[PDB]
């Protein structure tokens, strides 16, 4: 503490100022904290600082200033959990920026995302995690390889094949709750697969579908 709490006090005035309008405030207050973080020769909690001080910029100053104060929460409660010497806090924040990175793929938002992945790695090159570093990769090329094929007009079986690529990385990894958000858009793709006329594709993904379920329920 002594340069971390005022670090952590800062936090507390930048997101008081996001949650009642003004941006150009705490975006100041950000960069206080940053000075003073360049003085407490941490590495980890610059990084993360730098972070919510982008994310104020991109996010905050456009419309979105719920996802501004939720990248400022992260930055604090990664600070503050370095002040109690926490490694079981710690886990639970890779959880909750993990789930909001899934949310962030299945909803669409591009600015939002690049900030959560760049905290989750932050976090879990400093938790020797490497379950949650290969799943980060793997969303990594899935979102992009997705912007790609929804920006062009590439046609449905490079979805799909980029749809099972992804599943049986994460299959092989093992994870699950990177799992269901592929599901729930393999079932979206369905529906559009449906939609047209094409056959021989349909029953593809239907069988890649509960396959990913079964795995899913024994995992
Ligand atoms: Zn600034
Ligand atoms: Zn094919």
């Amino acid at each position: 503490m002594e340069k971390l709490k005022e670090i952590v006090k800062h936090l507390e005035v930048a997101i008081k100022y996001l949650k009642e309008g003004k941006v150009d405030l705490a975006d100041l207050v950000v960069a206080d904290a940053i000075e003073l973080a360049k003085e407490a020769g941490d590495k980890a909690s610059l990084e993360i600082l730098k972070v919510a001080h982008k994310a104020i910029d991109t996010l905050g100053r456009e419309g979105k200033l719920e996802e501004a104060a939720k990248i400022v929460k992260y930055a604090k409660e990664y600070v503050e959990a370095k002040i109690k010497g926490d490694r079981e806090k710690l886990r639970e924040l890779l959880e909750k920026v993990k789930k909001d990175v899934l949310e962030a793929i299945k909803k669409g938002d591009e600015e939002f995302y690049e900030a959560l992945v760049k905290i989750a790695r932050i976090i879990a090159e400093d938790l020797g995690d490497e379950k949650s570093l290969k799943v980060l990769e793997a969303l990594e090329e899935f979102f992009k390889e997705w912007k790609r094929l929804e920006k062009e007009g590439k046609s449905l079986d490079e979805k799909l094949h980029l749809f099972l690529r992804v599943g049986e990385r994460l299959l092989e990894i093992g994870d699950k709750e990177s799992l269901e958000m592929l599901i729930e858009l393999l079932e979206e793709l369905a529906k559009e697969i449906k939609k047209a006329g094409n056959e021989e594709l349909l029953v593809r993904a239907e069988a890649a579908i509960k396959d990913i379920r079964k795995h899913i329920k024994e995992l």
